[PDB]
């Protein structure tokens, strides 16, 4: 009666049978779609059916795309974007307008705190900062403005969680919407929908497609909000459309996602046990560390630690870049949930345009550095990071 | 001499590529990647401060959209382009990019459905100011310029009637203002018309259209000076928008513009024949064609496009009814809406895209009751003929 996940992202909505026998579902890479009769034409533009129009939306390879992603995250309605940027910006356009509040977590994705300063932010809409763990802090911040509530849980740079079920209790009392980035985790590990969200956006680039070769977007959610979204967001205001062949490679890397997620996993586990033991290194953030302070929320609401790791190197900014420079098996680059291992030190890449104290209040230490751990052989990249280390010295 | 420009099909096949640097390719390789790495956390460090040349992010740069960008900067004359994933992709990520509240948009009198909306129910929700003006009137345009005029924006010729707009006009009272002129060129694509070359800052296009001809690909393309491209690059595209396009559907396109001259000539060619069987034919009450002598702005047409398009617009003897007949009865001919296709296309708005109303009504935007446009193809014209032949009978 009700399947298994890994069943799900492999056969959610498809069936074979439907379509010429094609195991594989066949892609659509059209523009356009045209009408038997012009009766036929007019239904569309009004709607009744639940049929096919244009391209920019009714697209079968995306509607597919959508529905298997709805059904993992256990919501309503998907919805498909060029990239996790359309999928927040979309979101974020259709149920914002001037004089509206939004309530954000403490630290945010870097893009997306660009579009809530100086995108959306400068056009009247209000923001506020507030620590989404922090349940009184919470309450005492909401306004009649409160519109909308977002962040990511868990959050960059230190992994900080939020107590999502304590959030959409307060914002179920003000009406507000609680829209959650789950690039991090994937349905495969957290599902905030089933614990009271109301939409969860993902970065389908970074652990979702799982290979590295597309820039992707979902939204998830009750039906009417995300209509709203696609008929609002993404078709007037954003115009992110993914493309049906990028669909169709983001599907098949959902096929091992289960899989993929496993491993990333297990490798972050030995990764982060050993790190923690390093006398280079003064602070390490993992949720699967007994050490994590928000350990016992992390079991709560995520089945698996994930693939992330941060942690701090003694010796700042010359550590980190003896560090990043030695690597030879992780790559340095920005990004994250690829096959490959990657490593980012933000205090000598992303952020070295600034000085020590500007990467303060924004929580980046001057010795933070990031993996995200891949796929690869344990010991090969045990190795790679121990003679980084010794190089770090 | 070598300072000569190379011909605009030259350019459109070669321009920006050397195969050599790409181990003898003679097609590019298709950058299907969406992120790239650093040989050390300097060279890092010297592409987030301005010093070296390179490769952040697919979101924000990528060799194969580079080559997109740069070839379709060639074809318009200009400095700069950027590709995104749709024309909406385009016309938003520069509205964006250039306004804000307190800032007035002049328009042009028509627009594009989703362009419309964008500016009614979006943009202009957040604090900006719009005013639509008939941009072929020069008079009318200097009278509604005000000091917050910030972006005129238009299409030239418009949706749906094909209205023109004296871009060379509308550029010289822009500089005596201040305004950003933004001109959407989807309908000439820059083998019959160069916004820029005439004065404009900025042209958007829906590649998705005659750019692609073929119909598998949804892009956009903005083409303009290197400091507006490079700001809606970073600011519109990275942040406000997200419309990235994909590696596979940029190189798609880059085929597609291979031919761009060819098939133009063959759409207008089409067209040419069409229309002017169309305005001899009994059933025709009206027809709208920019190279009949009958076309409202035929002089303004024939001063700015160096050949009349592949759209025609016709009305029909009869009413809603006749359009009915008419459209079911084709058979070669498409009931769609879009354009630039390798396939013929028509749409009946009375009974298809705008149905919802009455007789009555569409007024409001200006709409008759028998109105098809089509969207001529690359079919043989005989064929082409034939079938409004037969379907006009049929609407009889």
């Amino acid at each position: 009666k009700l399947p298994g996940f890994a069943t799900r992202a492999i056969h959610h909505g498809y069936d074979p049978q439907d379509h010429g026998g094609a195991l594989v579902p066949p892609v659509y890479q059209t523009a356009t779609f045209t009408f038997p009769t012009v009766e036929y034409g007019a239904a569309c533009f009004a709607g009744e059916q639940a049929g096919h129009f244009y391209s920019r939306i009714s697209n079968p390879t995306l509607n597919l795309l959508e529905a298997r992603m709805a059904s993992l995250e256990g919501g309503e309605a998907g919805l498909a974007l060029a990239s996790g940027m359309g999928a927040i910006t979309s979101t974020l356009w259709t149920l914002l307008r001037p004089g509206d509040e939004v309530l954000l977590g403490n630290t945010l994705y870097g893009h997306t705190f660009a579009f809530l300063h100086h995108g959306i932010g400068e056009f009247g809409v209000k923001l506020r900062h507030v620590d989404m763990a922090d349940l009184q802090a919470l309450e005492a911040a909401m306004t009649p403005a409160t519109r909308v509530i977002y962040f990511e849980s868990p959050a960059n740079p230190n992994m900080h969680m939020a107590d999502i079920a304590g959030v959409a209790k307060i914002a179920r009392k003000h009406g507000a919407t609680v829209v959650v980035d789950n690039t991090y985790c994937t349905p495969y590990l957290q599902r905030p929908l089933e614990l009271g969200a109301d939409l969860v956006v993902h970065s389908a680039t970074k652990y979702l497609s799982g290979h590295g070769d597309i820039t992707a977007g979902i939204v998830v959610g009750s039906q009417a909000l995300v209509d709203r979204i696609r008929l609002q967001g993404l078709k007037d205001m954003t115009g992110a459309v993914l493309s049906p062949h990028d669909a169709a490679l983001l599907m098949r890397g959902i096929k091992t996602l289960n899989l993929r997620m496993d491993r990333h996993c297990a490798n972050a586990q030995v990764l982060a046990e050993f790190l923690a033991r390093q006398p280079q290194v003064e602070l390490i953030h993992y949720p699967g560390l007994a050490s994590f302070p928000q350990y016992t929320l992390a079991r709560q609401q995520m089945s698996q630690p994930g693939g992330m790791i941060a942690f701090e190197l003694k010796g700042g900014i010359g550590a980190g870049r003896r560090f990043m420079n030695a690597l030879q098996l992780f790559s340095r680059a920005v990004s994250l949930g690829d096959a490959e291992s990657l490593a980012q030190h933000p205090a000598s890449m992303t952020h070295s345009s600034y000085t020590p104290e500007e990467r303060a209040h924004y929580g980046i230490s001057e010795g933070l550095v990031r993996l995200s751990v891949g796929l690869e052989d344990i010991d090969d990249l045990l190795a790679d990071v121990q003679q980084a280390l010794k190089a770090s010295a």
